[PDB]
């Protein structure tokens, strides 16, 4: 939830909806090209939240 709620607050309802698509994990590295304009500090937060979504998709 804290991923979807923070994603709502930055203005990314698309990435909150992406959690419901837990049938496959996404290319985080491809997402890193779509928003390469920002620093690795906000990459670390976005990657942590999108990796929570991927972690739930492939919970080994």
């Amino acid at each position: 939830k804290e991923a979807c709620d923070w994603l709502r607050a930055t203005g990314f309802p698309q990435y909150a909806q992406l959690y419901e698509d837990f049938l496959f994990p996404i290319d985080i590295s491809l997402v890193k090209r779509e928003h390469d304009f920002l620093d690795r500090d906000a990459i670390e937060a976005l990657c942590r939240r999108l990796n929570t979504l991927n972690k739930c998709a492939v919970m080994k």
